């Protein structure tokens, strides 16, 4: 083995370098470098509040990135438009880091190292495809299981388990997978109190945060997807009212411009898989906010090149 090695058992900058070459290069990651990686993720993890709260003083910016969906190559992209995450060019990667793409292995061990390196300002936070039922479906057990063990995806499961559900920015901004909820009255003091530690239940608050879609009508519609609900503009304003927010960010749908801005600004979605599945032909992008102005700056990205295998390869 001649790969990414930790330095005294901890990721550091130029460990990060030399994996995502390894990756680009389509190599894998000792298999005693990926366990020592989800161990200790698990343990920063689970330490995080379900809601994150993050502060930007003025001078501060943040980027936030929605689905990924294993498309590492456009992952690479992304850095390579917007730098490195560091201490001074934060991200936040809003869900569904797996699944659908091939190189899902590869998307999720190079997040959670940068969540290692710069904890503090490097946010995961759950989508509904880091989840057990899902992953048996949709690619990412039968990758980890074609390139380690049943073994690791165990414990990759477990980890995913401790990703918190939500992001608040300056009391303002909330960002979250899916989105709103079924029932009125959810504050973000309920989503800080949620055990989420656990498989999401088919209804409630932590399903919602997963699942749901905005809807243009006003109401709430039985959702197409079989759980949660559809949530019209009239929800997103009474919740952003008693929650004395500003807007959400959310992702979980795919845009053909990267994203889309509903319910008269008040719902934002980003998609960050452009291309998605090799087939959908959708641009995607990220947005940029910042501590002096909180409204979403969109930066739109297209497709690049990557290995020769298939979407879905190994669900
Ligand atoms: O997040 C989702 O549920 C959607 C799909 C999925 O994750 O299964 C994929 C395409 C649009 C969104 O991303
Ligand atoms: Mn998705
Ligand atoms: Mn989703």
């Amino acid at each position: 083995y001649s790969g990414p090695k930790l330095e005294d058992g901890k990721v550091t900058i130029s460990f990060m370098k030399e994996l995502m070459q390894w990756y680009k290069d389509q190599k894998k990651l000792h298999r005693k470098c990926a366990y020592q990686i989800l161990v200790q993720v698990k343990e920063v993890l689970s330490k995080l509040s379900t809601l994150v709260e993050t502060t930007l003083k003025e001078t501060e910016k943040i980027t936030v990135c929605g689905d990924t969906h294993g498309q590492f190559y456009d992952l690479l992209n992304i850095f390579e438009l917007n730098g490195l995450p560091s201490e001074t060019n934060p991200y936040i990667f809003n869900g569904d880091f797996v699944d659908r793409g091939s190189f899902s292995v590869e998307v999720i061990l190079t997040l959670f190292g940068f969540k290692l390196l710069y904890p503090d300002h490097f946010h995961l936070l759950r989508g509904n495809h880091e989840t057990d039922n899902m992953n048996q479906i949709y690619g990412f057990e039968g990758e980890v299981k074609a390139k380690y063990t049943a073994q690791m995806y165990e414990l990759f499961s477990e980890v995913f388990e401790w990703l918190p559900l939500a992001q608040c920015i300056n009391g303002k901004v909330l960002i979250m997978h899916g989105g709103l909820f079924s029932e009125d009255g959810v504050t973000l003091d309920d989503i800080r109190k949620i055990e989420r530690n656990r498989q999401p239940p088919d209804s409630g608050p932590m399903c919602d945060l997963l699942w749901s879609d905005p809807q243009p009508q006003n109401g709430r519609s039985i959702s197409k997807r079989g759980v949660s609900c559809q949530f019209g503009p009239d929800v997103t304003k009474a919740f952003l009212e008693e929650n004395n927010l500003d807007y959400i960010i959310r992702s979980h749908e795919v845009k053909a411009e990267g994203y889309e801005v509903a319910h008269g600004g008040r719902c934002v979605t980003v998609f960050s898989a452009p291309n998605y599945c090799d087939q959908m032909g959708n641009k995607a992008s990220y947005i940029h906010l910042q501590g002096s102005d909180l409204r979403p700056q969109f930066h739109q990205f297209t497709a690049v090149p990557h290995p020769n295998v298939k979407p879905m390869a190994y669900a």
